[PDB]
């Protein structure tokens, strides 16, 4: 399956990663996370994260917005179809009265 | 002092950075930070952070350990000096009795 080494390295990676998460967790409940993050990340890496959060918002707002559009269209067409069927179901009296308020 | 642009870019950088900190803050009080961090950072960047936390521990344990050493030495010498002076202050009776338990 896997070497005795690669497995120890995999395990170490995981522990070290967990430890970072916990370090940052704790720093939060202490108001030290701004200092810690300055220690853990260069200025360019922080900018990069700041940039990535903005990218995520743009991707999300983009998709949200395409979705609201596709749903508007969907609903606009469904309403025409549904209007059509309901028109066929209307009683003659309603149909003629409607026809008559048209003419 | 500074261009109207560079100032707007400086301000944007700062806001985006603050927003990341808050995003990660909130994800913590929600148990989503493992997912978010996976979204915000590649596998190589996480390894890198895991590595950096380990480097910080090694640098700290290193310095701690040099400090305990310098303090041990310090204290070892201060004790000899202090033993010396106290020996000069001892009463003859104590000095001779000590001398006598030596011989």
């Amino acid at each position: 399956q896997q070497s005795p080494y690669s497995a120890a390295m995999a395990e170490q990676r995981h522990q070290e990663w967990l430890r970072f998460v916990d370090l940052l967790k704790n720093a939060y409940q202490n108001d030290l996370h701004l200092p810690l993050l300055n220690l853990m990340l260069t200025p360019d890496e922080r900018e990069a994260l700041g940039t990535r959060v903005r990218i995520v918002e743009e991707l999300l707002r983009g998709e949200m917005s395409q979705r609201e559009l596709k749903n508007e269209l969907g609903a606009g067409i469904a309403t025409i179809t549904r209007g059509s069927n309901s028109l066929k179901a209307a009683p003659v009296e309603l149909r003629q009265w409607l026809e008559e308020v048209l003419l």
